[PDB]
């Protein structure tokens, strides 16, 4: 199975949103290989976060990823219109898929 994602997060500008991303004992709750992505429509996909909480450089200090037991969080806080956009979480597996990928998250930002 796909990582469980919620379709939809909103904030306002200024707000601290999270998106969780759940998986099992052989992924999220295995290993510490949790990587995030964003993508704008029609755009490459970002990379920003990877190892659960680790961000590439580029990043906004304003990403953080977290991890409890099965569920994956990365946090925004300080929402900004650029952030509205489509976001996924990817674990390492102990399975054959070897990755497995969240059915994404849109983050609406009011206004
Ligand atoms: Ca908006």
């Amino acid at each position: 199975s796909a990582l469980t994602q919620p379709a939809s997060v909103s904030g306002s500008p200024g707000q601290s949103i999270t998106i969780s991303c759940t998986g099992t004992s052989s992924d999220v709750g295995g290993y510490n290989y949790v990587s995030w992505y964003q993508q704008h429509p029609g755009k490459a996909p970002k990379l920003m976060i990877y190892e659960v909480s680790n961000r590439p450089s580029g990043v906004s200090n304003r990403f953080s990823g977290s991890k409890s037991g099965n569920t994956a969080s990365l946090t925004i806080s300080g929402l900004q219109a650029e952030d509205e956009a489509d976001y996924y979480c990817s674990s390492y597996t102990s399975s054959s898929t070897l990755y497995v990928f969240g059915t994404g998250t849109k983050v609406t930002v009011l206004g």
